[PDB]
């Protein structure tokens, strides 16, 4: 399973071309990529580095409750937005009259009121816009056939609005034999640091919607845009594509959760995850 | 060849696909996830196992440009695809009783040009209104090719409702590199045995047209597929086109240089050498 991120990582070592980027530093890059990891009896977490699973269960959870704060997850000990919703930061895109921390209608606000007119990240939404993680849970269970369960956060009336433009534009679910799939669109990823986050990411959401529609986790398709590596962190990758990957860990999920709104950190726990040191 | 991917890809389906239902009932063999790369450089993906509409291609295509949404005014040019969804039977079915017959509701058209508007009808005047997703993808490939967010999104989930069907071609995204235009695009369904071969000419003639405005050369084309499937009443067709050899690809030519993507007519185009297998 992991054997195709690492052959995805050579690959664009291998053909990628140099491209510049916004940050001016440059990339190898390659054009349209697709990896399917399993999530049958196993998680990907990837092994042959760590990855921050505090931070991706959650950032997920933040998702899930509809918050555009930074503060609100970073209080939970994980900073990633933390930079985007800083005051300079967000002076330096006209956001003045901005309050710190707001991330603008970044995904918790597309995912559970896309379409609304966004006002600030304390204002009340409610019933207010699609709420598309619900609509996609309704939809599996009441249709699992269905082929337009997709979860958008691409909005381009919203785009000006936010800290930047979200990397996961959509993602789509899939049942067959009971087993849930879902297949993300990042439309450009970092394979040396954001890509093994977001698989783990996606793969959890995967496993949390399985559980509230009595499902079994089935395939996590990623299908990336721009796929790419800063030059500069070439060499601690060729180290990495030395490592032998070690298997996956499983996860459980420790009791019946209801609703996706539910869902709380305790319920969550990575069982047999030994990643090589960095 | 390129061709032979897209012939993979029926193969994995007739062997390794599960039949799942759908919405007719009718049955299929599906697989979720998948994706191809046809090349675009001195050939166009016009498939020759099997013809391929290309008038339909064309005309829709500029229909989509030029932000219609009446069905009738692409029935026009002689292309019926979207006259059933505009009819007066079902679009009253939907609960769209006061709506003219071939209004389709905010679909691509709409999309592509005037994103977030609040649709009316397809009659009205929407000037200005709502992001121009077509245009600013050409400036941006003009004033900043590196540019990783250059996206065109036609899943419009507060539209929804209004749209005589969802749109099966999501989103795409452009990408430049080495003088080259590329495009991956999004397509959550996919029928392997009727619109494929037609979702493959479309854009990538849209990636020959916005290559030629940019001053590019067509790159890839890069085709991304979520449940990819077969209806169960066509595996014996399919399974005879494949074993039919593919012929090289045709080669498309733009008869003029043309300086914006509304100005392109059905005349500035050609397919040169299409030699597809009859049926
Ligand atoms: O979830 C994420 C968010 C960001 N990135 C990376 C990819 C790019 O290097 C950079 C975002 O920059 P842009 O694509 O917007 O230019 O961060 C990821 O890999 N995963
Ligand atoms: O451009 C198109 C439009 C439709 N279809 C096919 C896919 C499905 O077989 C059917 C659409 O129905 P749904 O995916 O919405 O269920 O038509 C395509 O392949 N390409
Ligand atoms: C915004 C924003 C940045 C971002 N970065 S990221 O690439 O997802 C990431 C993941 C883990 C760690 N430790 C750092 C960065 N994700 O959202
Ligand atoms: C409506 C509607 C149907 C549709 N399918 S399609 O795949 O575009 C298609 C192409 C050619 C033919 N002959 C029929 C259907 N796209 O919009």
């Amino acid at each position: 399973g992991e054997l195709q991120y690492l052959r995805q990582v050579e690959h664009i070592l291998r053909c990628g071309f140099k491209k510049e980027d916004r940050t001016g530093t440059g990339t190898l890059s390659v054009f349209g990529m697709q990896a399917r990891y399993s999530l049958r009896d196993e998680f990907p977490l990837l092994t042959t580095k760590r990855v921050f699973w505090k931070g991706v269960l959650e950032e997920l959870l933040w998702f899930i409750k509809g918050s555009t704060n930074a503060k609100e997850l970073s209080s939970k000990g994980v900073r990633i937005w933390d930079a985007n919703g800083s005051r300079d930061f967000l002076d330096s895109l006209g956001f003045s009259a901005r309050q710190e921390g707001d991330l603008g209608p970044v995904y918790g606000f597309q995912w559970r009121h896309f379409g609304a007119e966004y006002k600030d990240m304390d204002s009340d939404y409610s019933g207010q816009g699609v709420d598309q993680l619900q609509k996609v849970i309704d939809t599996i269970k009441t249709n699992p056939d269905d082929r337009r369960i997709i979860m958008c956060a691409w909005n381009p009336k919203d785009l000006p609005l936010m800290a930047l433009p979200p990397c996961h534009a959509l993602c789509q679910f899939y049942v067959v034999n009971g087993e849930l799939s879902c297949q993300l669109y990042q439309r450009s990823g970092d394979m040396g640091l954001g890509v093994p986050f977001n698989i783990a990411s996606y793969a959890l959401l995967t496993y949390m919607i399985a559980h509230i529609t009595g499902l079994q986790p089935g395939d996590f398709v990623h299908t990336l845009g721009d796929a790419h590596i800063y030059l500069n962190h070439i060499e601690p990758l060729k180290i990495q594509l030395q490592r032998e990957p070690r298997p996956f860990p499983k996860l459980k999920i420790l009791r019946k959760v209801e609703t996706i709104d539910d869902f709380k950190v305790e319920d969550f726990q990575i069982e047999g995850y030994n990643p090589h040191p960095t």
